[PDB]
């Protein structure tokens, strides 16, 4: 069984008018947010997708499909929980994770460390390992037109 | 001489009417496939670049050009079978693989398996630690029209 | 504390005629180049921000902001310094570096060694450890347009 496994996790959604923007649990207030049949938070779908990555586990859409044993409305802390669990029994931890947003607007920064201590408390792991940073996508595409939001993840996981 | 090494790949085709649809090997029908020189194996592409780039190599067009010695109608196989030869003499194997394919339609999960298990075969790794996962674009951008597919992977190679 | 730490940093700059296009500390001729308020270094900014993410510190926009200590002008190596000193001072080198560079226009294969030499000398490491690779995005959206280019940078730090 191999000490470290490498993650990373994409996610995108479309941004609409009067919709809720939710980045790692987050509420952010804004002029569009997520038009998605989750919960539309591209941070916390991502690192998801990242952690069953690194193990090797079915993705995000095979765990959690749209067809119920339990989801489809779950909120994404639900698919947090579950791939920490999946995580723990397979024997790993984090040793770290490292996100990316793309977000043409508004800004991410003031809401940080905010989205930082939830998105720890929700993996179980200590905010000195959980990072994200934010960047806009230059007015062009159509994250630039702030049409769509984006997220990469990459992990690193380590065996307990 | 280090013990662990990361590598990132990203590729991108274009997706046009008629044209052949193969990932990681494998042909998946559908109205519209990669318009390449190449086979159009996004995956199979950026797994070559992972490779490469977390050795220090030059990358898939410096090593593999247009101008023979031998290739130019390469099946992408080939360039698999030469990077993990190159990372073998370097004196490293394959720790863990994660892809992330990007791609609107059709829908990939079917052909997972299979795909994992040929890219498996390929690399001479085991399935165990090969892992694929794939997102739309949600309907936005050319790869949300279907008009491309993109892959991205990271790898973390090991010191034999 | 952690043996190793992962990080990864993405950015993203418009082209426009007339504009510088600097690479890596390297100079570019090309009809199109950078239209920014830093010097326009997509690769020096999007190494930058890996190696803060790794080390879960403020981003590049958090740590160089626009308005006065001392920045507004500064070259993008005045980052890459001031990254690797709060690398050293957190404890940690540079195990190794793989930045990915989306552009469609011009070949950047030419200088590929210039810009590696460069970048090794501002990070401190050896070029053996510091990789980057290249790719066209098939003329596509912005990038394909060569109305953008964009760096992806994965990177593996280790404790000292
Ligand atoms: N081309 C694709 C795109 C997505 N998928 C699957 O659909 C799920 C949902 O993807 P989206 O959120 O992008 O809709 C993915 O997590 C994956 O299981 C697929 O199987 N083939
Ligand atoms: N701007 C660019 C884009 C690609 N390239 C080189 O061309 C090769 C082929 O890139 P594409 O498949 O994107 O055409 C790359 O693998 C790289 O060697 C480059 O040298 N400068
Ligand atoms: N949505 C966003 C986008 C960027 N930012 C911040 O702005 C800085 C500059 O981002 P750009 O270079 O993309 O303009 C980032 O490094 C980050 O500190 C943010 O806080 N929220
Ligand atoms: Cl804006
Ligand atoms: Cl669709
Ligand atoms: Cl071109
Ligand atoms: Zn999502
Ligand atoms: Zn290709
Ligand atoms: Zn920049």
């Amino acid at each position: 069984t191999l000490p470290f496994r490498i993650g990373h996790g994409f996610d995108l959604h479309r941004l609409e008018p009067g919709y809720p923007l939710i980045i790692g649990g987050i509420v952010i207030p804004h002029d569009r947010g997520c038009e998605a049949h989750s919960d539309g938070d591209v941070l916390l779908h991502c690192v998801v997708d990242a952690i069953l990555g690194a193990l090797g586990l079915p993705d995000i859409g095979q765990i959690f499909p749209d067809s119920d044993p339990k989801w489809k409305g779950a909120a994404s802390s639900v698919f947090i929980k579950e791939a920490v669990r999946l995580m723990d029994e397979a024997g790993y931890e984090i040793g770290n994770l490292d996100a990316t947003l793309i977000l043409q607007r508004p800004k991410i920064s003031p809401h940080k460390e905010t989205i930082r201590s939830n998105l720890s408390k929700l993996l179980g792991a200590d905010p000195s390992v959980v990072n994200l940073k934010a960047k806009t996508h230059e007015k062009v595409d159509s994250l630039g037109e702030n049409r769509s939001i984006a997220a990469h993840t990459v992990i690193l996981l380590m065996k307990k």
